[PDB]
């Protein structure tokens, strides 16, 4: 059912912009929340813990001596 923040586009009610401008909603918004606190802590420790798991092995010679703490 359709009330709520009723818009038009052609020349009927309003069944496009009522579901599409609530995706896009989320999609702008909700896609930057999940996506920087998510992706963005996954890209921060699979891209922090990759980097000290074949790197300082060797430029460092060392294991585990050396983490992220960053």
């Amino acid at each position: 059912m359709a009330d709520k923040t009723i818009f038009n586009d052609h020349l009927n009610t309003n069944p496009k912009t009522n579901l599409r401008l609530w995706v896009a909603f989320q999609m702008m918004k909700g896609a930057g929340w999940a996506g920087g606190v998510f992706f963005g802590t996954l890209l921060l420790i699979g891209f922090f813990r990759v980097v000290g798991r074949m790197l300082p092995i060797q430029e460092n010679q060392a294991p585990a001596p050396n983490i992220t703490g960053a």
